């Protein structure tokens, strides 16, 4: 009664509503639900995130969706998304990781949105996704520029002080960050903070009328700002010398922060969040090089109205893409090479699945019910958590293979 084999979740074009009537229940009420992934770059999970996408939205009128990008490149993607008239593929409004993390999506959406006539909301719900300032400070500029022209040098210094962070992806934008000085790295902090509290302060006068929205969007652009150098500074920490326990739940937290802003900000908003397992989940995250961080979904599960919402998504598959760090040479600092997946055990979600569904297509499950499952794949590792205080429930595919389109 908790569990439910699903024969068409790899196959959005001939989907079988009745296999998703289990999470019926769950969804109602909803503003929030994320669709995670047990790994990065695999085209199962691409395909299972495109048919709960046409669930959420056709038959609970979701309307948005959110992804692990920045508002500027997510701006683009919404062009992509409404383009038509000439030659509008993906590569032109997309940079390379933003490409590889959800081209296969987003190609699928585009198509989707055009022949079904349905429309949706695009947001990048993260910091820029190579975590460089550039675009962030080029629009706090030009905005500046109209609303407060008095601190805009200010602003163009800022904007100089971090030209050299350049990168397609954070392990490059971090190198390039601690080639800075250490100073020339405070002194931009700091000039970050001030800017904050200036914008914050003057909020009042302004919020006029001839000013529009740019208010929210200038002070949206320093709280970008702001998190990308102090993960910058963080992911530095983390391989080069003393990373702090608890340190990288600092951009989780941002999204967490602008997840929630859009949400009470628009009330009739229902979002749809396509970020990883490890961000989804509710309940604090061991894995890799960290010993805990607070994921996104532990932020928004705090949330009074309760109607935040997440799917892991994990495989039975003997292999994984997983990323290689370091890589030198590959042209943002990693590769995508398949690679054994962690093993089933008997305390893992994956053999609940098997006991629950088999192994012959995929299987869709609820976490509220007594089970030995105590840990479940995430990338080529596994984390181990109480799962049904950290998800709400769990899809589960065949297999991970790596996307097609991923050139890393």
């Amino acid at each position: 009664m908790t569990w439910r084999t699903t024969r068409t979740l790899l196959q959005p074009q001939k989907l079988d509503f009745n296999e998703f009537e289990i999470l019926t229940p769950l969804v109602e009420g909803a503003r929030i639900v994320g669709l995670g992934e047990g790994a990065h770059f695999v085209a199962e999970f691409s395909l299972a995130r495109a048919s709960l996408i046409r669930y959420l939205v056709e038959r609970h009128d979701f309307n948005a969706i959110g992804l692990e990008c920045g508002a500027i490149q997510a701006s683009r993607l919404s062009e992509y998304l409404n383009s038509t008239a000439g030659a509008h593929e993906l590569e032109r409004f997309s940079d390379p990781l933003t490409f590889s993390l959800y081209g296969s999506v987003l190609i699928w959406i585009k198509s989707y949105l055009r022949e079904s006539g349905r429309k949706l909301q695009l947001v990048g719900i993260d910091l820029p996704n190579t975590l460089n300032p550039r675009d962030d400070l080029a629009q706090l500029a030009e905005i500046i520029k109209v609303i407060d022209h008095l601190i805009k040098p200010h602003v163009d210094e800022l904007t100089h002080l971090l030209a050299s962070i350049d990168g397609q992806s954070a392990v490059i934008s971090s190198a390039k960050w601690g080639e800075m000085e250490t100073a020339q790295q405070e002194k931009a902090i700091s000039g970050v903070t001030r800017l904050k509290l200036r914008l914050a302060s003057l909020a009042p006068v302004l919020k006029k009328h001839v000013n529009s929205d740019l208010f929210r969007k200038a002070s949206d652009r320093i709280e970008s700002i702001e998190y990308t150098l102090e993960t910058l500074r963080i992911m530095r920490t983390f391989f080069d010398g003393t990373s702090l326990e608890g340190d990288t739940s600092v951009r989780d937290s941002y999204m967490a922060g602008v997840v929630d802003r859009m949400v009470r900000a628009n009330p009739d908003v229902k979002i749809i969040l396509l970020a990883h397992n490890n961000n989804l989940q509710k309940t604090p995250v061991s894995f890799s090089g960290e010993l805990t961080a607070v994921p996104m979904g532990q932020h928004l599960a705090e949330r009074e109205e309760e109607d935040y919402r997440a799917i892991a998504f994990t495989h039975l598959g003997s292999t994984v893409p997983e990323m290689q760090f370091p890589s030198p040479g590959s042209p943002l600092g990693f590769s995508v090479v398949t690679t054994p997946a962690d093993a089933i055990r008997e305390d893992s979600m994956e053999q609940y699945i098997i006991d629950a569904c088999g192994t012959e297509d995929s299987c869709l499950t609820l976490t509220d019910a007594p089970m030995k499952a105590k840990r479940m794949r995430s990338q080529s590792a596994s984390v181990e958590t109480n799962l049904s205080e950290a998800f709400d429930a769990i899809v589960c595919v065949p297999s991970a293979g790596k996307d097609g389109l991923v050139d890393l």
